[PDB]
């Protein structure tokens, strides 16, 4: 039974792209350095520590009690706006995952704990944030590509996620079997790549009182879809401490689909949005 | 030949959606009052007389000078912001034809001004901004609508818009003859409405023509122009409508995206930014 590939995180891009295509998911291993992920992690702590708001929490209320969710971590955890968001080898991949699309930019990257004693999801396809995704044909320039940032340990135990290979050429979901799925088991440092269309399943929890699965969750699109998290209202002094890479992935920028659009998109004026805004980077004059 | 149909400004939506359906195209005669029209154009015009820009311009630099072009006209133009924009008719529309797709805003809105000598357009279907649409099926919900005002005359003479009936049932476009298509000739305060993948052609001037651009689309779809550096006192002055075509709220995809987009905190984007409207505090 095939399982998911473990690259090396200096491994062939061009290699990793093609695994997309025929597996629609595989793992970098040791990706981010453990000093990394601790520093995420002790950022994390402190946003699961707040308690909940009193008023509206729109994704929130529509779910559970129980549900463990942290959105838009970007203005919240420095380690994840100014080293993970930009690291080069998710940027490699995303470039050539894209070529085809053009630009991407981050739609959402949140948190999620998953407790002792939660159920396995049913199998899916993450299509529903923007649901015209799903008469998207196969051969179209993908879109979408969700990046899994597993922040404990991903175990068969406490819901590594389930991914069933090569499904995104299914016509649909149907109902599946478990045992057609394989386990995406990885440490703290790896990294779980998923291609559009794969179905999959969260894992749940199955272990007792054991400590909450922990993962981030960053969704890369096409700039042709709205991001669902807009970054806007983070600090000018903020977005202008990040690199000009990360002021175009949180939303700051102009930026160019494909050909036929030969113009751009999210601008005004008939100008660049960072020409406008006058909008200095860390790493630009 | 069966022509573009004209309908009264008050006419029936159902029957407005049957066109659309049918012929992927109607006409509305006489939506925006004379002195709309007259108040728009005096506001173009200050615009126009501007000195032109010095830098990059990213739109314009794709065309030849006879294209005169005003961006995101919303920014400039009170008229287009307070009155047109929030047009209940256009509204009704869009509820309508977005019912499958959840909620729409304005990608942009634009003068074009085309100087006489022009000669038409190559026949085209709008999926060129956002160039998955070209890889949508016809079956799915539409994602996107053109609307265009008319600011001077449309005739046979100056380049009234070529419209191919029922083009929307194409599979692909290639190369029509221009007598395969109709001529959406107007006065200023019509308005022709043209459904996602109909073929048509703006027939240039040969004889200036003077037109606004507007596309509503699906709010899973990122705005070709971005009104987040309107001034605040600008935004406040616009009615929640308004607010809402411009990107400074959060909206609503249909399910199965049951929570919404454009948000953050998981709150409302109006919420965060405490945004009062004209017709809300
Ligand atoms: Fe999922
Ligand atoms: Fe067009």
């Amino acid at each position: 039974k095939p399982q998911l590939q473990r690259l090396a995180a200096d491994a062939d891009v061009d290699r990793m792209c093609r695994l997309l295509e025929e597996d629609g998911a595989f793992i970098l291993k040791g990706l981010l350095p453990f000093d990394v992920v601790e520093s995420f992690n002790r950022e994390l702590d402190v946003q699961m520590a707040i308690p909940p708001p009193k008023g509206e929490r729109l994704l929130a209320d529509k779910y559970p009690p129980h549900f463990k969710y942290v959105p838009n971590v970007a203005t919240t955890c420095p380690t994840f706006r100014n080293t993970v968001l930009i690291n080069p080898v998710i940027h490699a991949i995303c470039e050539a995952y894209f070529q085809r699309t053009g630009d991407y930019w981050l739609s959402a990257a949140f948190l999620r704990e998953i407790e002792s004693g939660m159920p396995a999801q049913p199998f899916h396809r993450d299509d529903a944030t923007h649901p015209l995704m799903h008469f998207q044909p196969l051969e179209a320039p993908p879109v979408s590509l969700s990046v899994i940032f597993p922040l404990t340990e991903f175990t068969e135990e406490n819901g590594a996620t389930e991914v069933i290979l090569g499904s995104h050429r299914w016509t649909e979901v149907g109902t599946p079997e478990r045992d057609q799925a394989v386990l995406a088991t990885m440490d703290p440092g790896d990294v779980l790549i998923v291609r559009q269309r794969v179905v999959h399943a969260g894992g749940g929890n199955r272990t007792t009182a054991g400590k909450p699965r922990r993962v981030v969750l960053a969704y890369f699109n096409s700039v042709q879809l709205t991001p669902f998290e807009t970054y806007r209202t983070m600090p000018r002094e903020m977005v202008e401490s990040m690199t000009v890479l990360g002021q175009r992935m949180l939303g700051w920028r102009t930026m160019k689909p494909s050909d036929p659009n030969i113009v751009g998109i999210n601008l005004i004026d008939d100008k660049r949005l960072e020409n406008v805004l006058q909008l200095k980077a860390a790493d630009s004059p």
